[PDB]
């Protein structure tokens, strides 16, 4: 069938859309190559529109079955419960899109009458109505990049209230049955260095390593109404109240494998016949189907020792070789049974004889050296995207901070210490806003987060040579030199001084910036100050933060207030 069909009715915005980077002497102080930098809008909705509307032809085999079949006995050892309203309305984001229905997001999250009732009513017609089509939003999604233009990414929601439902619902589901089903293999399970380590082993463990990433090409649009049931058919072996089982029945049907998408204006868009966007199930849904197809087709092309990394549609493999030749033909047998499977690759894949040369999930393990000299895995990625979007935030206040995410995950990376730090250290600091909590992405999830406690996070995350690593390779200097230039991004002599002048001040403040000073920053002076483990770091509740992906399924996972 169609991945969607549409009505003429055009994709549009709810307010005026910026695409230009702003002229700002804060931004320019980061990228002078503004023109460079540039914001998806609705204006390229229909060439997206375009590129994800095809025909699926999917034929399912017997290593399908087998596989599906091994999944299904592992959901079996699930018991999910059920979340009361008061739980899911705490999952919701401050800043979520509000109800069509008279309330939003801070009247969800304080438990107002009005949210809590409607939410109760959304709850109990999911259980008595197992058929009518949830309406849906369709917009465009406003993202920034560097040129060399994407068209905008579509996004397609419920209502807030069916949100809430998901959440009671499917949360825990979705919470705990990717890795009871995929074990080592679910990517979301693992913090950076565990990431790391968990690459950096399975390559090690083949006799002669072969690896490759598996590019879907509009993974979401890739997806059938035979996938979204098949993954309902996985929910349904966990342990489940009586009213989930039914409201996971009533949102397969209803929401999931399809439905009416209406426009912002509340006109009827199209149809949709394949993964939503924006819904609950998403990250873990295409996980699911992404490794059984994955798992499949490695049997079907005959791979030997096929360890999988998976996280959504990012897919990674590594395997042990059978020479180049066997590899080169049992790769092309991989993609044509993936394409059978109804997943059709962007980029042909290649085989890999290197694990620094594979890019998955948008990064690649390089090395460094931590203060004794010893060599010290990392994942970095190309900084372009991350650079051009930290500019953005500088201009413009965004509700999502791209750079704070970026520094806490690849805190290890020269990029990110002696670029990102560096920058908004020195913003903050002048603003008296170092503590200050701002909204961050970790896994698609959303957390509060005070930049003042980075260096304890970072410590969690990485180990402590994230704050000593020097002699990077050759090949990673030259990538972060070249994007500067390409950027017009001030050289790292520049940044090396600027970080010498906010470290002073941050020492000077004593307490909390005294400590970003001291660890964040002791690669800027030649005087290394002592860096012990932080009393902080061992007290940190980082419970939720490497459990599971939900992007898209409007998660907030910082603790709420009392009332
Ligand atoms: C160890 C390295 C370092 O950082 C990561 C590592 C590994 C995986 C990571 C992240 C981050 C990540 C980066 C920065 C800020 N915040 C983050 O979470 C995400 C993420 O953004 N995932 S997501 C798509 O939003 O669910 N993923 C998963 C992911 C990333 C993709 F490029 C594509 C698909 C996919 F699954």
């Amino acid at each position: 069938s169609m991945s969607y069909t549409w009505t003429g009715a055009l994709i549009t915005p709810c307010a005026a859309e910026e695409s230009k980077l702003p002229i700002n002497p804060l931004s320019n102080s980061l990228l002078r190559h503004h023109n460079m930098v540039y914001a998806t809008t609705s204006r390229s909705a229909s060439l997206r529109q375009k590129k994800v509307t095809f025909d699926r032809l999917q034929v399912l085999d017997d290593h399908y079955r087998d596989v599906l079949k091994e999944m299904k006995a592992k959901a079996s050892t699930v018991k999910a419960k059920l979340l009361s309203i008061e739980e899911a309305c705490k999952l919701t984001p401050p800043h979520s899109a509000k109800s069509k229905f008279g309330y939003g997001a801070k009247d969800v999250r304080n438990l107002s009458s009005r949210a809590v009732n409607h939410i109760r009513s959304v709850w109990e017609d999911l259980l008595e109505d197992t058929e009518t089509p949830i309406d849906t939003t369709i917009m465009a999604k406003s993202e920034v990049f560097c040129v060399q233009r994407k068209p905008a990414r579509l996004i397609v929601f419920p209502d807030l209230g069916v949100r809430v439902c998901e959440k009671m619902a499917l949360y825990d589901v979705v919470s705990t049955l990717p890795q009871a089903v995929m074990g080592s293999s679910y990517g979301f399970q693992y913090s950076p260095k565990q990431r790391v380590e968990f690459l950096v082993n399975t390559w090690k463990s083949k006799k002669c390593p072969m690896g490759f990433s598996y590019d879907t090409r509009c993974f979401d649009s890739t997806v059938t109404e035979s996938d979204i049931r098949v993954e309902e058919s996985i929910y349904q072996c966990c342990d489940l109240a009586p009213e989930a089982r039914q409201a996971i029945r009533s949102l397969t049907e209803r929401l999931y494998i399809g439905g009416p998408l209406t426009n912002s204006k509340g006109q009827n868009c199209g149809y949709r016949r394949c993964r939503a966007s924006g819904v609950l199930t998403t990250s873990c849904g295409n996980t699911l189907t992404c490794y059984l197809k994955a798992t499949a087709a490695c049997r079907a092309a005959k791979l030997q020792d096929c360890t999988m990394l998976v996280n959504g549609d990012d897919l990674v493999v590594i395997c042990e070789s059978a020479g180049t030749q066997e590899d080169a033909a049992a790769l092309r047998a991989f993609t044509e049974a993936m394409t059978r499977y109804s997943a059709p690759p962007g980029d042909p894949p290649q085989p890999e004889y290197d694990l620094e040369l594979i890019t998955s999930c948008s990064s690649n393990v390089s090395v460094a050296h931590d203060a004794s000299g010893k060599r010290v895995y990392y994942l970095t990625r190309d900084p372009t995207t991350p650079l051009a979007r930290a500019a953005w935030e500088t201009a413009r206040h965004t509700p999502i901070n791209s750079w704070l995410g970026n520094i806490i995950m690849y805190a290890p990376t020269l990029w990110a210490r002696m670029i990102l730090m560096t920058h908004f250290f020195s913003i903050l600091l002048a603003q008296e806003q170092l503590g200050k909590a701002l909204d961050c992405q970790i896994y698609g999830a959303c957390y509060s987060i005070e930049p003042l406690d980075l260096p304890q996070i970072i410590e969690r995350l990485h180990g402590l040579s994230a704050f000593t690593l020097h002699s990077y390779s050759p090949g990673e200097i030259n990538r972060v030199a070249s994007c500067l230039r390409k950027l017009g991004v001030p050289p790292l002599r520049t940044w090396r001084h600027r970080a010498r002048s906010v470290r002073a001040k941050l020492l000077s403040q004593g307490g909390r910036a005294a400590i970003c000073g001291r660890y964040l920053f002791n690669w800027a002076v030649r005087t290394k100050l002592k860096l012990t483990p932080i009393p902080a770091a061992s007290q940190l509740d980082l419970s939720g933060w490497f459990v599971a992906g939900y992007s898209g399924g409007d998660i907030y996972h910082s603790l709420s207030r009392a009332r």
